[PDB]
C-alpha cells in the first residue's frame, strides 16, 4: 500500500490523515499549517497508508510514542522506539 | 484554575498535556518541538486547565474541530467554530 504524501519541515513527515502530518524527528502537527497539504491526499485515487506498526484502534504509529489514526494521536507506550 | 504554560510559536499556544501544544488559529502540536515547553507542567505543583468547553473523554475543545485531553486529540465535531 502507498505511502500517504510527505509534509512538514524540510518534507521529513508523511500525512496520516487530511489533516495530520508526523514524523519521527517530528512528532505530529495535527490541524497546523504543517499538515494542511495532507488535505491533497484526499483528492487522490489510490489508498495511501503511513507509518509502519498498527497501534490502538485502527491507529499507527506516527512518532516516538505516538499512536495516530487519520482522525487523531494519542500517547501509546506500544510506539516508543 | 490557572490556563497551562503558554507554547509555540510567538505564545500563541496553550498547553493541554505534556507534549501537547494548541491554539485556536495553529491547530495542534503533538510531541513537536513546538510543546516541549508543556512537559514542564509537570514540574508545577498547582493545577491547570486550557481549553474553555469539555468534549470528548475528560478532553477540551483546543481548536478548530479538535478536541484533546492531556494523552492525546481527535478530530471533534463539538469543538467546531
Ligand atoms: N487517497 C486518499 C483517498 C482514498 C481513500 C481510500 C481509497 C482510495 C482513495 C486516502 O488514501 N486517504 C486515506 C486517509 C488519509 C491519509 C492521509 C491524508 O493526508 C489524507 C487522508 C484513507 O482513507 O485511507
Ligand atoms: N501542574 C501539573 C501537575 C498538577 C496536576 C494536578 C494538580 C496539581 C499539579 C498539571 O496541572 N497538569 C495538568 C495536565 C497537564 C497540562 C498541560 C501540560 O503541559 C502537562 C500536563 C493537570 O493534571 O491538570
Amino acid at each position: 500500500v502507498r505511502t500517504c504524501l510527505p509534509c512538514g519541515p524540510g518534507g521529513k513527515g508523511r500525512c496520516f490523515g487530511p489533516s495530520i502530518c508526523c514524523g519521527d524527528e517530528l512528532g505530529c502537527f495535527v490541524g497546523t499549517a504543517e499538515a494542511l497539504r495532507c488535505q491533497e491526499e484526499n483528492y487522490l485515487p489510490s489508498p495511501c497508508q503511513s507509518g509502519v506498526k498498527p497501534c490502538g484502534s485502527g491507529g499507527r504509529c506516527a512518532a516516538a510514542g505516538i499512536c495516530c489514526s487519520p482522525d487523531g494521536c494519542h500517547e501509546d507506550p506500544a510506539c516508543d522506539p
